[PDB]
C-alpha cells in the first residue's frame, strides 16, 4: 500500500513536471560543510574532480604514515541501521589507498556503478585485476589483490577477489559487484536490473553486521553511487519504520547530504530514485 501512495504522488509530480524544481529546492537546501583538508595543495592530484569533494567532518582518514587523505566520505545513515563509504572512481595514483581504505574499514563489498570507459572517456583506473596470473601489487600500501573468480551475468559482474595484507599475510575475500549496464546518457528506463542487483549485494553476505560498510563508487562518487545509497537507505527504512509510507525520499536525501556533497547530480536521478522505491516497495 506504501508503493501504491507514492506511485501517486509520483504520478502528480509528473503530471505537474515538477521534478526539476524539487531537485533545484534539495541542492538549495543540502548542508555545507568544510573541506579544507580535500583542498589542500598536497592532495590536488587525489582528487578526480576538483568541483567534487568529502567535507572534513565525515571523509575517512587512511592510517599509514603519509597523507592520511583519499576522496571518500562516510554516510552514517543511523535510522536505517546502515553506513557507506561512498568515494570516487580511483585514480592511477590512488588505487593504493582505495585498497587500504578497504582494509582499514573492514569493508568485505565493493559496489561499482559505471564502466570504466563510457562514451569513449575514461572514468575510473582499472583497480582490480582483470587475470587470474596477473596479481596487483600495491607497493605505496604493501597489498596484493588477485582475481580468484568471477560471475559474469548480462547486467552485472560478481567478482571474488582476494586482498591480503603483505605486512601481516592475512588474506579477505573481497566480493566485488559491478553493474555493467548503467547507460550511457540518461537511467535505466526500467529499476527492475537495479532492484535485483541490490538483492544479490544485500543477500551476499558482504554487508553483514560484523563487516564495515561497503564502498560505494561511480565516477565521482555522488550521481550513480547517491541512487543506489538513496534507493537502499529508503528501502531499508520502510523496514525499520512502523508505517513504511512515511518514508520521505526528499527528506532521506538531504540527510545523506549531510555526509557528502552532490548526491544525485540530475532530477532524472533523484526521478529514477523515487521509481527504484515505488517498485521496491511492492517486494
Ligand atoms: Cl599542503
Ligand atoms: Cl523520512
Ligand atoms: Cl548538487
Amino acid at each position: 500500500m506504501a508503493s501504491m501512495e507514492m506511485e501517486k504522488e509520483f504520478e502528480q509530480i509528473d503530471k505537474s513536471g515538477s521534478w526539476a524544481a524539487i531537485y533545484q529546492d534539495i541542492r538549495h537546501e543540502a548542508s555545507d560543510f568544510p573541506c579544507r583538508v580535500a583542498k589542500l595543495p598536497k592532495n590536488k592530484n587525489r582528487n578526480r574532480y576538483r568541483d567534487v569533494s568529502p567535507f572534513d567532518h565525515s571523509r575517512i582518514k587512511l592510517h599509514q604514515e603519509d597523507n592520511d587523505y583519499i576522496n571518500a566520505s562516510l554516510i552514517k545513515m543511523e535510522e536505517a541501521q546502515r553506513s557507506y563509504i561512498l568515494t570516487q572512481g580511483p585514480l592511477p595514483n590512488t588505487c593504493g589507498h582505495f585498497w587500504e581504505m578497504v582494509w582499514e574499514q573492514k569493508s568485505r563489498g565493493v559496489v561499482m556503478l559505471n564502466r570504466v570507459m563510457e562514451k569513449g572517456s575514461l572514468k575510473c583506473a582499472q583497480y582490480w585485476p582483470q587475470k587470474e596470473e596477473k596479481e596487483m601489487i600495491f607497493e605505496d600500501t604493501n597489498l596484493k589483490l588477485t582475481l580468484i573468480s568471477e560471475d559474469i551475468k548480462s547486467y552485472y559482474t560478481v567478482r571474488q577477489l582476494e586482498l591480503e595484507n603483505l605486512t601481516t599475510q592475512e588474506t579477505r575475500e573481497i566480493l566485488h559487484f559491478h553493474y555493467t549496464t548503467w547507460p550511457d546518457f540518461g537511467v535505466p528506463e526500467s529499476p527492475a536490473s537495479f532492484l535485483n542487483f541490490r538483492f544479490k549485494v544485500n543477500e551476499s553476505g558482504s554487508l553483514s553486521p560484523e563487516h564495515g560498510p561497503v564502498v560505494v563508487h561511480c565516477s565521482a562518487g555522488i550521481g550513480r553511487s547517491g541512487t543506489y545509497c538513496l534507493a537502499d537507505t529508503c528501502l531499508l527504512l520502510m523496514d525499520k519504520r512502523k508505517d513504511p509510507s512515511s518514508v520521505d525520499i526528499k527528506k532521506v536525501l538531504l540527510e545523506m547530504r549531510k555526509f557528502r556533497m552532490g548526491l544525485i547530480q540530475t532530477a532524472d536521478q533523484l526521478r529514477f530514485s523515487y521509481l527504484a522505491v515505488i517498485e521496491g516497495a511492492k517486494f
